[PDB]
């Protein structure tokens, strides 16, 4: 039973949420020490005073999520350059290089973006780094465009999504005052 | 034959740029007095030293139009407000009223948006108010969302339209240290 129970979260990755759940647990050196919430609400709490989850959930529905997704969505390395980890930036800018050798760039622009709940709240193995995940759907177009001024390069016929995202979040009590970002970063982004 | 000339003028409608033009110079008292340009742009120079057409036709395509039309696009009342004279807005929120009678909001979203030039620079009779008139093609997907979370409205095959914007701008020479407009306003807004 529990056999096929391990099936599943490895036959998953349909579930973004699960799917980070395992990219961080899995790829290198995870494991979650069953903090038990507190610990890394706390944790965020000495790091800034001024933190609570309905806090940070606004921060996240209010302008850093729907920020960090038209960021996706379009060719933005410079928005996503000031949130992703080295990690999963590098990744992303993996299939930019990719996208470009094929003389398309990529233009879409999201819709709606509902969810955006933060359901877990646990830390890393290696160094209890306090990390947040967090969930949401977005309504968006995915478009692509070619390289000279060219329509909407590969096919007329972009269907609107509505996919799923999660993302794990984390911050460092060293460089705060950033402003733009300020503490908060993404390790490795996994789009639904 | 001339006589037909008329006609067309008077049934265009289609190009926006034609009907603006026309939506000065007839609606209310509408006169041009053949300028020839220069006395329209030195005007503007007197105005701000800085001015150059080069220097206005980026803020254009870089910042104004296509901070507007996004304005438009979507139900972002607070934007178009900033740029709107008082005529080309309340006109605005005249159908803003109207289609929120039908439990409908608007969202669209706008892609690259190419063209802006500005073509004509003539001064109303009306005070010999210095005007500029700019034209642009917007690739943008239009759409309208329910009252109560509610999908995407009355349909859900939104074509993507390729519309034709045209648009007469006006500088104040009181008040231009304003920063967000900074002297540009709009008058009477016309899609395509």
């Amino acid at each position: 039973s529990i056999q096929s129970l391990k099936n599943k979260l490895w036959d998953e990755s349909e579930n973004p949420l699960i799917v980070v759940m395992r990219k961080i647990t899995n790829k290198v050196g995870g494991f979650f020490a069953e903090t038990e919430s507190s610990r890394v609400y706390s944790q965020f709490k000495l790091m800034d005073p001024t933190f609570s989850n309905e806090s940070f959930t606004r921060h996240l529905r209010e302008y850093i999520v729907p920020e960090i997704l038209e960021a996706y969505v379009k060719g933005d390395v410079k928005v996503l350059k000031k949130w992703f980890s080295e990690a999963p930036f590098n990744v992303y800018a993996a299939q930019q290089k990719i996208f470009k050798e094929q003389d398309v760039y990529a233009d879409g622009r999201i819709l709606d973006i509902r969810g955006v709940e933060i359901v877990s709240a646990k830390l890393l193995a290696p160094q209890d780094i306090p990390v947040l995940v967090v969930g949401c759907r977005a309504q968006e177009i995915n478009l692509y465009r070619k390289k000279k001024t060219g329509e909407i390069a590969a096919g007329d016929e972009a269907n609107i999504l509505m996919s799923s995202y999660a993302m794990v979040f984390t911050r460092d009590p060293e460089q705060i005052d950033d402003d733009e970002t300020e503490g908060w970063k993404i390790l490795e982004f996994v789009r639904g």
